[PDB]
């Protein structure tokens, strides 16, 4: 890349790749919390100065889509507002690259606390097969940054996070004299999500928000996923 973050990217797309993929059914550490058909969210309990941190995991497996196409519509900011609803207000603050650019948004009240915002890098990238019997990886990092056109907000708190959504394709081609369909194709995400709150919540309350919003969103997002590709051509 040219641009400032490229970097920093690298890193955070090759620490996902290492720890975020990392199996986490029987860590003793992560509890499964809330289970759906293919989705699972899994947490760890983690605080630092009475500040709830708990990194939370999401595996999911999405029949008739790809990883590339998850991907895609994750990171496009042009459908954001087609399933996105934690969000008040949100604008793009700078293009990086084709595939990356820096983000700023406003959340609703979710929480019992003051309004919290963001500010992240959001970059998609595709991380090659090591042979052709494995799945190309398609992730999109949303991680938090600075920017002079967004210092610190006075009536916000800033909040800080790393999120991935990570994807991998399968495929089953079908035996006979028939094309591949989307009949044939099953996405698996892993979803990570690091958010530090940016002061203190009740702790009890805050979980029992995570539990409750990051299932919704994944399946209406997946859900959404699934509407916008039916019976458009395959795109890996
Ligand atoms: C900082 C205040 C957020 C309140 C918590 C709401 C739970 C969010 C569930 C859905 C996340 C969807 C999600 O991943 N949204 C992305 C596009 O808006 C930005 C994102 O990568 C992010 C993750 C976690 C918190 C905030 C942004």
């Amino acid at each position: 890349g040219t641009h400032r973050f490229v970097q920093k990217v690298e890193e955070m797309v090759q620490n996902h790749m290492t720890y975020s993929l990392q199996d986490v059914g029987g860590d003793a550490n992560w509890q499964l919390v809330v289970e759906e058909g293919e989705m699972k969210v899994y947490r760890r309990e983690v605080e630092e100065n009475g500040i709830v941190l708990d990194p939370l995991k999401a595996t999911h497996a999405v029949k008739g889509v790809t990883g590339h196409e998850v991907c895609n519509y994750f990171w496009n900011v042009d459908v954001r507002n087609d399933w996105e609803t934690t969000i008040e207000n949100f604008h793009v603050v700078e293009t990086l690259a084709d595939n990356a650019i820096i983000i700023y948004q406003t959340h609703k009240r979710v929480w019992p606390a003051s309004q919290r915002d963001v500010l992240y890098l959001s970059v998609i990238r595709k991380i090659p097969a090591l042979t052709e019997n494995d799945p190309e990886t398609w992730i999109v990092c949303n991680f938090s940054v600075d920017h002079d056109s967004a210092p610190l907000n006075n009536r916000c708190v800033r909040a800080k996070i790393n999120v991935a959504m990570i994807c991998q394709t399968l495929v089953s081609p079908p035996e006979g004299n028939q094309e591949i369909s989307r009949d044939n194709i099953l996405c698996k995400i892993t979803y990570v999500a690091n958010v530090n709150p940016g002061g203190w919540a009740p702790a009890s309350v805050l979980r029992a928000v995570a539990k409750r919003e990051y299932p919704k969103f994944l399946k209406r997002f997946t859900s959404y996923v699934q509407e916008k590709t039916a019976g458009k051509p395959i795109l890996f």
